[PDB]
């Protein structure tokens, strides 16, 4: 069972989709996966330590960077321990374990003050990510000595040689000028079309019957597992598509009569174009009716030709000659882990004997299994180009080597790669499931990532809902309760936002009656509907309480987002500084998340070289359909507001440096803010250029009261500019027009340092950019090819440097021209 069904309805409301539903299925694949995921779930649930699971220590194995070492040049770290009224400092060694620190206190568990963050485990104090954050931001480590959480709170509820042929019967649309239509049928494996047959064109009426056998060149014997029957309707524009796996989840050849509801084309290779899901909109979609009733040493010239192809970028095209060379010299190629994506692409997957030879090659995998982990290389074997389950599994096996900290870095992109999986049950989906069940911070973000996709994609909601349910059946009752609180808040907040948008007109000014109407709605919610407290979706250590209703406003944007301010539910909190969240409707925040995540990856790439470029990747989490939560960075303003304070537009190079010294109460702070500005500006010019999101308006660029520059709103994105480096930015650097400056020559120094460092991880970035465009930007070959030129691929560090320095010179030669042209719109 009775309560066994009351739990499934809880699960459904938490997921945002009912997995028990068989209304849009043509086989048991979803149900088989739903059952197949119980084993890996139970295995991980039974293997995790309960107390370390409860305290989820956020830690790293990585060295403490050189810049944070200067911050503690004394070899002594101060930790202040609180208990009721008492608070006492303790001199600690960076290498000390929290247990050894605790020993020193009791001679005279640890929880971060105001956060659900624990400094527990056999890790040194220099390796805790909260300690590193204090070091970087020049903060004092305030901790409280309390009782550990009880693990009983994390408990789980007890659970032939013939040619292939397809008969196409016809097509039917409920509602349709007098045009012409035909059906194109493709045998696809990865992005490769193994065979293509078409029907004769028939007039485009609402019922189009053919009754034709489409006999392909491929033998049934030769059909590879994970091959798709891609059925397309053309009129020459592609209007409809649908896919069918030819070999099912139990290795059987697909047979019988099918009535498939198809996807419409709107306005190129999207992840949506690969889905095995059928369109659930039965009343308005197009349907298709089908029937299935079926060694000497290498010459130097060649080794060099082979090395030159192996060394090449992931977006460099492999010619037939390259593919034959790679395939012929496959045992030499196997010696290079970097050759693996190229070598697996040179395989004729439509030939059973070649696939067997490929599997034989995969068995001689000592040099791959030995090799150090390259995530960029691993991600390449997980994109749209690899559809083989054994090729993909060797990538997933490399991921198992990642520490939890690295999982969170790639998690979003890893969840998106599940879209490229032929089957619902994959090594990738099981890996994500196991990692989320092991660490609460991974499971927290995995929930929201999986949820954002269920609510915004019809193409993949069915697969992601089976993965979420498998996670939510193992995360444990406390985790379940947290998600419940969080989902309740978002739902009532979404309600409020839609009502606010409706009252307002299209007029620039947000009505003062509307901002009062909001104040009344938020008061009528807090009284008996809204939960007393919830975990912040984009910062799960941080718990929000009751709204500060007098601080809540509607932002003067045409999407009318909600500026919300909450009290911190934690009594031990160091400050009375409110928690600020932007609740926005209309924008699909997945793109923003994807860009904000690449920003974090670029920060790690930089850390690898002891380089800190002070980026500010603010919290941003897609919570549902066209909705989400955005972190409000406290003590921050837009460059456009600084440009409207002393100037007051309907600009001036002076105002920024003027605003910085006005905001800094001391000279050693103002100059620190100027270096912070020059590093953050360098960082954002570099990051923004390689991503091609450089040409921005002053409005979408912010700065903190500490000179920390940061771009915002990457949603959407004649005279062009590579990045934003307007004369006001140059004024803080102490220059005008074409003039040298100690800070400016240093800014060029940081840019080149940062740019050449990003170029050291070219492959990782290209693959992430491509994956982002494929799974989050609904793209073409040209749009993807941008980053190749941006990262000056195949070029030496000198030519590459001459490129970025000229980019700086473009912004200087253009001044405020492109900036004013942005304002000329308004
Ligand atoms: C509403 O549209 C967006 C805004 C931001 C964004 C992010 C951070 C901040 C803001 N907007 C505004 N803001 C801010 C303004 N004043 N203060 C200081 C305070 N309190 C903070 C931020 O920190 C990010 N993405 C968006 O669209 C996808």
């Amino acid at each position: 069972s009775e309560e066994s069904q009351a739990f499934q309805r809880q699960l459904t409301a938490l997921i945002g989709y009912d997995v028990t539903d068989v209304s849009n299925v043509h086989d048991d694949e979803l149900e088989f996966t739903r059952r197949g995921l119980v084993t890996p779930r139970m295995a991980e649930v039974a293997s995790r330590d309960p107390k370390l699971y409860a305290m989820h220590p956020w830690v790293t194995s990585k060295p403490l960077p050189e810049y944070l070492w200067k911050k503690i040049a004394n070899n002594c770290i101060f930790i202040v321990i609180h208990r009721s009224t008492t608070s006492q400092t303790i001199k600690v060694s960076p290498d000390d374990t929290p247990g050894a620190i605790l020993q020193s206190f009791f001679t005279k568990v640890l929880r971060v003050c105001g956060r659900d963050e624990y400094l527990v485990g056999e890790t040194p104090i220099k390796n805790f990510q909260w300690v590193r954050h204090c070091l970087k931001n020049g903060e004092e480590i305030h901790v409280v000595l309390d009782t550990p959480p009880d693990p009983a709170l994390d408990e789980v509820r007890k659970e032939c040689d013939r040619k292939f042929r397809v008969k196409i019967r016809g097509i039917d649309i409920p509602v349709l000028t007098d045009l012409t239509v035909f059906v194109e049928a493709n045998i696809q494996h990865g992005q490769q079309v193994l065979c293509q047959r078409r029907t004769s064109p028939k007039p485009f009426t609402e019922e189009v019957l053919w009754n034709v056998w489409l006999e392909f060149s491929i033998k049934i014997k030769d059909l590879p597992k994970g091959a798709l029957l891609n059925l397309q309707i053309y009129c020459v524009q592609l209007l409809y598509y649908v896919n069918l796996l030819l070999i099912d989840h139990r290795f059987l050849l697909r047979r019988g009569e099918y009535v498939l509801h198809m996807w419409q084309i709107s306005g190129s290779f999207n992840a949506d174009k690969l889905t095995s899901a059928t369109n659930p909109d039965k009343e308005n979609s197009m349907s298709i009716s089908i029937l299935l009733d079926n060694r000497a040493e290498m010459p130097n010239q060649l080794r060099k030709q082979l090395e030159a192809i192996i060394a090449t970028d992931p977006l460099n095209p492999l010619t037939a000659e390259d593919k034959e060379l790679l395939w012929h010299f496959r045992y030499e190629s196997l010696k290079h882990p970097k050759a693996y994506p190229k070598l697996f692409s040179s395989v004729k997957w439509g030939q059973q004997e070649i696939v067997a030879k490929t599997y034989q090659l995969l068995a001689r995998r000592e040099v791959w299994d030995q090799s150090a982990l390259d995530v960029g290389l691993t991600m390449q074997l997980l994109d749209c180009n690899f559809s083989d389950e054994n090729v993909r599994a060797i990538a997933v096996q490399k991921l198992e080597s990642l520490e939890d900290d690295d999982v969170l870095h790639y998690l979003l992109q890893l969840v998106q790669a599940v879209k490229f999986e032929p089957y619902h049950d994959s090594a990738l989906a099981r890996f994500l499931l196991k990692r989320g069940l092991r660490n609460k911070r991974i499971g927290h973000f995995l929930f929201w990532f999986l949820r954002s996709e269920i609510a915004q994609s019809r193409h993949y909601q069915q697969r992601f809902a089976v993965i979420l349910e498998a996670y939510l059946r193992g995360c444990g009752t406390a985790m379940l309760h947290d998600f419940t609180q969080q989902v309740q808040v978002i739902e009532m907040l979404q309600k409020v936002t839609l009502d606010i948008k409706s009252l307002s007109a299209e007029k620039y000014d947000v009505s003062s009656q509307v901002i009062s109407q909001l104040k009344q709605k938020l008061e009528n919610l807090q009284n008996s509907q809204l939960p007393e407290s919830f975990r912040v979706p984009y910062d799960p250590g941080l718990k929000a309480g009751a709204l500060a209703i007098e601080k809540c406003k509607v932002m003067a944007s045409k999407k009318k987002p909600l500026w919300l301010e909450f009290k911190c539910a934690d009594p031990t909190a160091l400050s009375n500084e409110t928690i600020g969240i932007i609740f926005k409707h209309g924008d699909d925040l997945r793109q923003d998340m994807l860009i904000l995540q690449i920003l974090r990856i670029m920060e790690s790439i930089w850390e690898t070289e002891s380089l800190d470029l002070c980026l500010l990747p603010y919290g941003c989490i897609s919570t549902g359909d066209k909705i989400g939560m955005i972190e409000i960075v406290k003590d921050a303003t837009t460059i456009a507001k600084i440009q409207q304070s002393t100037v007051g537009n309907t600009f001036k190079d002076e105002v920024l440096n003027h605003w910085l010294k006005e905001k800094s109460p001391t000279e050693e702070k103002f100059q620190a803010a100027v270096e912070r500005f020059v590093y953050s500006c360098a960082g954002y010019c570099v990051a923004t250029f390689v991503l091609g999101i450089g040409d921005r308006h002053n409005d979408n660029i912010m700065i903190t009261e500490t000179g920390n520059l940061f771009h915002i709103d990457f949603g959407h994105i004649k005279e062009r500019v590579p990045f934003v480096l307007t004369p006001d930015f140059l004024f803080v650097m102490g220059t005008s027009g074409k003039k040298t400056s100690p800070h400016f020559q240093k800014f060029q120094d940081i840019c080149v340092k940062a740019y050449l460092a990003l170029r050291h991880h070219t492959n990782l970035l290209i693959i992430l950019f491509s994956m982002m465009l494929m799974t989050g930007m609904p793209t073409s070959k040209e749009d993807i090819e941008y980053i190749r030129d941006a990262l000056t691929v195949g070029k030496n560090e000198e030519d590459a440097k001459k490129y970025f320095l000229d980019q700086i010179e473009v912004c200087r030669d253009k001044g405020w021209t492109v900036q004013f042209n942005w304002f000329l719109h308004l």
